[PDB]
């Protein structure tokens, strides 16, 4: 019936979960647990920022992971039933995996911080770019991307829904490519304010590195199925999960097919377990019978729990 789905970069705000925190002590206990693993106050980070800082990826990832795990902990605390299916967008997949009980929360926390770092350090800032292409079909974008590439690297990285695709690579090629896409009938190429071209070829070297760290973290069997970004496959072999984390890094995030798979899968509703409404917003664009809501405020937490 329902799945939990988990956001990643983009969903951060300074202030996030404040309200939940006031009604649920475990939100802060939770940030405390992670703060003690990062060696700084992560709650204070999210609450006070600044943004500039909270938006740097090696802190964002840990903050979002933490929000999500916190909100999940609330669900269970209140005798929330376990979802049938989870998915997590980009960094989201890590949260999924924690709540599915595959990676322990504190390993995850250090993990996604290291990830951040490998990521940031694989491309020098102002080197790369991401853009959101509103309103073209997938293949005209591939094509756009291919002709704009001109020796550099650009390609679609986020298949978010039909008529929303993110692309990324060398700043210039992104430029060429957005233009192309506009040529080709797109409503919008809207430039995205991110350093890091996640999920294209340029993250390869980060991911090599990420494999090494992963290889030290124990990966247990999922208690719930987790549809992964990279294959839209529900792996159980931790070694296979690990392998998919690694390729997530340099391969497109298949969100659209993933939400589809879970409709195809039985699921009638999707709760966004983390700050923001982004996965919520996309859902009906993918399957408009499907319904979506965020579990990141208390009325809504309460409201969902009553069913
Ligand atoms: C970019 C963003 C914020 C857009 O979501 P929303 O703002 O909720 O979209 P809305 O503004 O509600 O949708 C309407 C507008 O978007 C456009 N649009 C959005 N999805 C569309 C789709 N699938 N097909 C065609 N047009 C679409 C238009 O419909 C436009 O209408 P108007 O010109 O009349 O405003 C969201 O998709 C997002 O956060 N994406 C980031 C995903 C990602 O890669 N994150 C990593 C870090 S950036």
């Amino acid at each position: 019936q329902f799945a939990f789905v988990f956001p990643g970069q983009g969903s951060q705000t300074v202030g996030m979960l404040a309200d939940m925190a006031a009604s649920y002590p475990i939100v802060e206990e939770t940030f405390a647990e992670a703060s003690a693993a990062l060696g700084y106050d992560l709650w204070a980070l999210t609450q006070q920022g600044p943004a500039e800082e909270l938006n740097k990826t090696w802190q964002t990832q840990p903050a979002l992971l933490t929000a999500s795990v916190a909100l999940y902990r609330v669900w269970q605390q209140q005798g929330g039933k376990a979802p049938a299916m989870m998915a997590g967008h980009s960094l989201g997949e890590y949260s999924a995996l924690v709540c599915a009980g595959v990676i322990d929360f504190a390993d995850a926390v250090r993990l996604v911080e290291m990830r951040g770092k490998f990521m940031q350090e694989a491309v020098p800032e102002g080197t790369g770019a991401m853009a959101a292409i509103i309103g073209l079909d997938d293949a005209s974008i591939a094509k756009a991307c291919e002709e704009a590439a001109e020796g550099q690297v650009v390609s679609p990285v986020n298949f978010n829904s039909p008529g929303q695709v993110v692309i990324a690579g060398h700043k210039e090629a992104v430029e060429r490519a957005g233009a192309a896409c506009k040529a080709a009938g797109a409503k919008r190429a809207l430039p995205l304010p991110v350093s890091v071209p996640s999920h294209c070829a340029l993250m390869k070297p980060a991911a090599d590195k990420l494999a090494v760290e992963l290889a030290k973290i124990t990966f247990n069997a999922p208690t719930v199925p987790v549809v992964n970004n990279v294959d839209v496959k529900c792996e159980t072999n931790g070694d296979a999960i690990r392998d998919a984390l690694v390729r997530q890094l340099y391969n497109p995030v298949q969100w659209t097919k993933s939400v589809e798979y879970m409709a195809a899968q039985g699921v009638e509703h999707l709760y966004e377990v983390g700050p923001g409404k982004v996965l919520t917003g996309l859902t009906k664009r993918i399957v408009d019978t499907l319904t979506a809501s965020a579990l990141n405020e208390p009325s809504a937490m309460a409201a969902a729990l009553e069913l």
